[PDB]
DNA sequence: TGGTAGGGGAAGGAT
DNA sequence: ATCCTTCCCCTAC
């Protein structure tokens, strides 16, 4: 009969816009080859491979790429008698769409589903694979969204006193819509129960009656909540139908192994006829939700496919050396490297190279690849850009990669390709996902996102930005840093030349793209982001896509929604806040005596658990808790100049406390199975426990997001206030109970074998949020760890309710208290520890980092300069503006002056002198507008360079003042109409031979030394700079 | 729709 | 000139 849902992906083409560079035409004179052919053409799109040629949209007998498609434009390319009986299947993503009966009356659906989507119904599509390998999609009918409104509040406000009345009023209100979107919608299209529930906020809140309204269309529900009865609090109206499917059917997950089973009236699932399909899948099914169950024994991934891809483009305008722009039809997409792996076997299966102008890849590349067990690359030759892109999208639709990865493909590759397919060549994308049409293929620019239905996009860029700490995230730098495999860099400045020389010098470009994509693939399967995120999704009841791109809040919200709905609440729709921690004012300096480091194990979550903090256990009014005994039944606490009451556990158990306790016991359970488990299983177990730790640390934050979903800043500020009180109490306890060594020996008969020469003292020296650093003069750092363990156990037992726990983690031999939240120390195990200083701050140049590192390394791993710090301590350090520095410090001078050498002596690496700085916002919204990386940004923009994406790190260097520098400064100032305007791209400032500001980098090295070593001189900065000048020849001051 | 503390460097105004 | 403010980077919990 034909398809029931029109396939919008291109399967036929007779005429297209042909654009291609004239540089590829050899029979043209070398003078008539500069421009770029652009114009309409009326020929069937074709692709060349290995001397043979075939139409792009030709599918069947002979193909150049692999194909996993069945339907292709109403053609059933499946061997007749293809009726694989499906029992179990894995699910990775879930689609939420709408289906109307009038539309589907063509398709031969069972009566049940047509009843489920009578006027309109919401259908939940599970996408995945069978164990055999078949692509599968099961359509779940019956899922209904629903939301609550207070009955006593609606009855009186809408002058109605019955649920059918509410149905009438909602239907009517939807009729007189702006655009008459819902014409003819009547009251019988809604279901309205009356049910008893309790708002989640405040303990005083008692149950009441709420209308529950069921809705079949996300559009209808959205419009209702947005402008129905704006004066009436609406509950759980944001809960989408997928979340209802997961929560209301207990046990289901958003990622894992399901099984079809008999249903309520001995109902079986029904397979769809191919002409009814709505996905690029091999078999599809219709079922109600009771036809589903979970399969338990299954634990391993199925044959999901991962496409890693990178692109490379060339300009075409008057300046072919500038950076391309997808909006200009002259700049074109020249090459696309595309490699497909199997995710269950982590094995590369195919390599493909789309190219404008045929080529042959270099032989060194081919030999390396063929020798590394990899497959034989297959090049695809195209005459136009449209044919190349159309073939790429046809590959995407036919092979149907369930996962897609690359590097910075969110801010460059996909937006370029889709801007080409959209603005220039006018191509619909809604079918080029998993759905045959009406799908999702958008790209967004507090985070950039890429959402493709049935296609999981994981940009390894973000993965590395979160997991690895670097100064710049160029793919080669990341490769050398993580795999220790350096590969060739590339720039657009070199691409046109390599293209013009011919097929071999363009095959070089192909080698570069394929090496990039191989590297990305290696990173991917080292970090396994798919398994990590899939485990998070399974934990939070949220589909993998929203797991990646839609933030954290949604996860905690979904689990809390599950628990509250289970326990009789309903979450109300809402759609520097509170005093944080106090850093213990440290008395600075170098400490050589043993230092002990205590800290709490998950302080904030344990506070929540112990004191039963929750939305439902909080109260702002005394009369609410005036009927129970203070202290024994509730906790009174003053937070932010206001009294708060938290009813204790035995009155009303906290929702947050339950979530935390269950998650924790779950984590402990799965971690107790790591030993007696195969490493294959142990990777999955570790990803699982990682996800659990993530959401557990996500609770408190979720509570503190003012104007977020379900915020309650009272809980957050109570948490912080309790933490501060706990630290203060720990300090005062250690001071008062163990001031006398008599007591130490008393509690622990182990300080006998630990009494040191000097006098005995024990005082808290440092503290931050959940940490205590205690000085132990008069004690030997022998087993200070193993005795501090019994100490912290004693403190926890004697001071804090469970599950609050204090542990002893590290004991320092020497430690440098620099300033607040900044310190360096040497652990008793010989390991160094650096926190807060410019050492760890990846915004400084590698030279000053290495220098300051050597300085501190000397300060800790050289006995003479350590004794010299002790001698600086012997005296008040105030007098030393006229006194001489002890001999031990000599070494410093040496290193310092070596610096000067490396600064001015050429043949040094300029990359060893680059600064970095992240571009936070869109630059138009800025208060100073006079920043280094902003200057570099605007200069890069004027120069038609690579405009940096909206949130990367920009590198830069500092120029010295010249006549050209000041002249161009005045000229740019007049065009717009010394301070650190001397900032330049390392690229431009190396090829133009620009010289660095030698004074600035030495003056900073002196500044970082001043900041790091002000501690040893009573923490005075001016004094430290002055007596630092005593390590530098005065001809440099 | 990820929280509060921090320190220190760059730039600019006020004392 | 000296400070004193404010913004901005990136840390530590
Ligand atoms: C690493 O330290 C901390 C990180 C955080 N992070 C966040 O709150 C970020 C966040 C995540 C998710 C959502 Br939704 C909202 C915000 C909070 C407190 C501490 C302090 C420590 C001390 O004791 C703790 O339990 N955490």
């Amino acid at each position: 009969t034909g398809p029931t849902q029109r396939h919008t992906y291109y399967s036929e083409c007779d005429e297209f816009r042909f654009i291609a560079p004239r540089v590829l035409d050899e029979d043209a004179p070398p003078e008539k080859r500069a421009g770029v052919h652009d114009g309409h053409l009326k020929r069937a799109p074709k692709v060349y491979c290995g001397g043979d040629e075939r139409d792009v949209l030709r599918v069947g007998s002979g193909g150049f790429w692999p194909r996993r498609s069945r339907l292709w434009g109403g053609v059933d390319h499946a061997p007749a008698g293809f009726n694989p009986t499906v029992t179990v299947f894995h699910v990775y993503d879930i689609l939420e769409n709408v289906e109307h009966a009038y539309g589907m009356r063509a398709a031969q659906f069972h009566a049940r589903f047509m009843d489920a989507i009578t006027p309109t119904g919401t259908v939940i599509t599970l996408l995945g694979l069978t164990p055999e390998g078949h692509r599968v999609a099961v359509h779940v009918y019956g899922t209904r969204q629903y939301f609550y409104m207070n009955k006593e509040e609606v009855d009186r406000h809408l002058q109605c006193r019955a649920p059918r009345d509410l149905c009438e009023r909602m239907a009517a209100a939807l009729r007189e819509s702006p655009g008459a979107s819902f014409r003819g919608i009547s009251a019988d299209h809604f279901e309205a129960e009356v049910v008893e529930r309790t708002d989640v906020y405040y303990y005083e809140t008692r149950p009441a009656l709420f209308y529950r309204v069921y809705v079949r269309s996300g559009r209808v529900l959205s419009y209702l909540c947005d402008n129905f009865c704006p004066a009436i609090k609406k509950y759980e109206g944001g809960v989408d139908a997928t979340t209802r499917f997961i929560l209301d059917n207990p046990g289901f997950v958003t990622f894992g192994w399901y099984r079809l089973k008999p249903g309520r009236n001995n109902t079986l699932a029904q397979p769809r006829a191919p002409m009814a399909f709505g996905t690029s899948s091999d078999v599809e099914f219709n079922c109600t939700a009771d036809n589903l169950a979970i399969e338990g024994g299954m634990s391993d991934l199925p044959a999901y496919k991962l496409m890693c891809f990178d692109i490379a483009c060339k300009a075409g305008g008057e300046d072919e050396l500038a950076f391309p722009v997808a909006g200009h039809p002259e700049d074109l997409v020249i090459q696309i490297s595309c490699l497909l792996y199997d995710l269950s076997t982590t094995a590369l299966e195919h390599v493909l190279l789309f190219s404008l102008g045929s080529c042959d890849l270099p032989e060194s590349h081919l030999n390396e690849l063929a020798a590394r067990g990899l497959p034989t690359p297959v090049v695809l030759e195209f005459d136009s850009e449209f044919e190349m892109l159309l073939a790429f999208m046809t590959l995407v639709k036919q092979y149907g990669p369930e996962f897609v990865t690359g590097y910075n493909i969110i801010n460059f590759d996909w937006p370029f390709l889709l801007a080409k397919l959209t603005d220039i060549y006018k191509v619909p994308l809604d079918g080029y996902g998993r759905m045959n049409g009406r799908g999702v293929f958008r790209v967004w620019d507090k985070r950039s996102k890429i959402k493709v239905n049935g296609m999981v996009n994981i940009d390894m860029y973000g993965i590395i930005t979160d997991k690895i700490k670097l100064s710049s995230y160029k793919l080669n730098a990341v490769a050398e840093a993580v795999l220790k495999d350096k590969k060739k860099d590339l720039s657009y400045r070199d691409i046109p030349a390599y293209y013009a020389a011919g097929p071999a010098q363009r095959g070089v470009i192909g080698e570069y793209c394929i090496q990039d994509s191989l590297l990305v693939g290696q990173l991917f399967f080292k970090f396994l982001p798919h398994l990590e995120l899939s485990a998070v999704a399974r934990l939070a009841g949220i589909n993998i896509t929203r797991t990646i791109y839609d933030g954290q809040q949604i996860r905690v919200f979904t689990c809390l929604l599950r628990l509250a709905d289970q326990k009789g609440f309903i979450l109300p729709d809402t759609q520097v806040g509170y005093q944080g921690a106090r850093v213990h004012d440290p008395t600075s300096g170098f400490h050589v005596n043993p230092v002990v480091g205590f800290d709490f194990a998950s302080l904030y979550p344990s506070i929540i658990q112990a004191h039963n903090l929750c939305f439902s256990t909080l109260s702002l009014r005394a009369d609410a808790v005036a009927h129970l005994e203070a202290g024994k039944d509730y906790l009174e606490i003053e937070v932010g100049g206001r009294r708060l009451f938290f009813v204790k556990a035995h009155v009303r158990e906290s929702l947050l406390s339950i979530l935390l306790r269950d998650w924790l016991a779950m984590r402990k359970q799965i971690r107790s199975r790591i030993p007696q488990s195969s490493p294959e299983e142990a990777v999955l177990l570790d990803k699982q426990q990682a996800a659990i730790k993530v959401v557990c640390n996500s609770v408190y934050g979720f509570t503190g997001v003012q104007h977020g979903l379900l915020p309650c800043l009272h809980v957050a500020a109570t948490v912080t206030t309790i933490g501060r009180e706990m630290l203060l109490a720990t300090r005062e306890y250690v001071h008062a109970r163990w001031a006398a060594f008599e007591q130490l020996l008393a509690d622990f008969p182990e300080a006998a074998d630990m009494r040191a020469p000097g006098p005995y003292s024990m005082r808290i020296i440092y503290g931050d949020t959940d940490s205590i650093f205690v000085l132990c003069r008069g004690l030997t750092a022998a087993g200070l760890t193993a005795m501090g363990d019994k100490m912290a156990s004693h403190i926890s037992r004697a001071l804090f309710l469970p599950p609050i726990k204090l542990e002893c983690e590290k004991t320092f031999t020497k430690l440098l208290l620099i300033a607040k939240k900044k310190y360096i120390g040497v652990i008793y195990g010989g390991k160094m520890l650096i926190k807060g200083v410019d050492l760890v701050r990846k915004n400084n140049c590698a030279f000053i980092n290495r220098t300051s590192r050597a300085l501190v390394d000397l300060l800790f791993y050289d006995d003479t300069v350590s004794g010299a710090a002790a001698a600086l301590a012997e005296r008040p350090a105030e007098e030393w503006l006229a006194r001489p520095l002890p001999e031990g410090l000599q070494a410093f001078g040496a290193v310092l002056v070596d610096a000067h050498r490396r600064i001015t002596d050429p043949e040094r690496d300029i990359q060893d002198f680059v600064l970095t700085a992240e571009l936070s916002r869109h630059p138009r919204a800025y208060t100073n507008k006079r920043l280094a990386h902003l200057t570099v940004y605007y200069k890069l923009m004027a120069r038609r360079a690579q405009v940096p994406s909206i949130k990367d790190r920009i590198p830069y260097v500092i120029v010295a003042q010249t006549r050209e520098v000041e002249e161009t400064v005045a000229r740019l100032a007049a065009l717009r109409e010394l301070v650190s305007e001397l900032a330049e791209d390392p690229a431009y400032a190396i090829a133009h031979g620009v010289a660095l500001n030698t004074d600035y980098y030495f003056s900073h090295l002196l500044g970082a030394a001043c900041v790091t070593f002000k501690a040893l001189f009573g923490n005075n900065a001016k004094i430290t700079e002055s007596l630092l000048k005593r390590f530098i020849p005065e001809v440099w001051h």
